[PDB]
């Protein structure tokens, strides 16, 4: 029953407008890393982390929310802009985010607020 972290991408984000994202830490059976997940058609925060946390069920990986905000993807001009909060997990450390983030888009110009 063992669960592969090297399976899980770091990031999965949309790519073209302003949506909110979670920074979300999956933790593997007795191990554990934190991923990106941001999507345009959700309302709210906890609507992300709860389908990503049920899919990480699925891979055997335990889920916890280290805070949220929000990406501004504009693909055309090579950019994404991570900041602000989640009202229900409160901010992220949005420079692990952009970490992750820059190291799957670098031709990309990664900031964070």
């Amino acid at each position: 029953a063992v669960a592969d972290l090297a399976l899980i991408p770091d990031v999965d984000i949309d790519s073209d407008g302003v949506f909110k994202y979670v920074l979300i830490r999956v933790h593997s059976a007795p191990e554990s890393k934190e991923i990106v997940r941001g999507y345009k058609w959700a309302e709210y925060h906890a609507d992300i982390y709860d389908k990503v946390s049920g899919d990480m069920q699925k891979q055997g990986c335990d889920c916890e929310c280290l805070g949220g905000g929000r990406i501004s993807h504009q693909s055309q001009d090579k950019k994404i802009h991570v900041y602000g909060y989640s009202m229900a997990y409160g901010p992220a450390q949005h420079a692990i985010s952009t970490e992750k983030i820059k190291a799957k888009y670098p031709d990309y110009e990664v900031t964070w607020a």
